[PDB]
């Protein structure tokens, strides 16, 4: 049916393992790996097929994921903070470029059959 809302043709990621991101900060680093469990573990992308650049892809990658996960808790069920939200664009960041760096050789097989 619908991954969440009205995507645009973007996807789900598999069920990573959340990487720890160091924020230049003693809390931020804390609340990030202690709370980590809250925030998403897989990242909504679009075919990278069509992407000319990982780049591209990280962008959309990480604003979209958070996009899904943020508007369907932040005006949904609970306003996330935007430490939240900064914290999540990092981890959501560090998972899309192994995602890319699986979906980019993945679809050249997986949707070309």
């Amino acid at each position: 049916g619908s991954v969440v809302g009205g995507l645009g043709g973007y996807m789900l990621g598999s069920a990573m393992s959340r990487p720890l991101i160091h924020f230049g900060n003693d809390y931020e680093d804390r609340y990030y790996r202690e709370n980590m469990y809250r925030y998403p573990n897989q990242v909504y992308y679009r075919p990278v097929s069509e992407y000319s650049n990982q780049k591209n892809f990280v962008h959309d990658c990480v604003n979209i994921t958070v996009k899904q996960h943020t508007v369907t808790t932040t005006t949904k069920g609970e306003n996330f903070t935007e430490t939240d939200v900064k914290i999540m664009e990092r981890v959501v960041e560090q998972m899309c470029i192994t995602q890319y760096q699986k979906e980019y050789e993945a679809f050249q097989q997986r949707g070309a059959s």
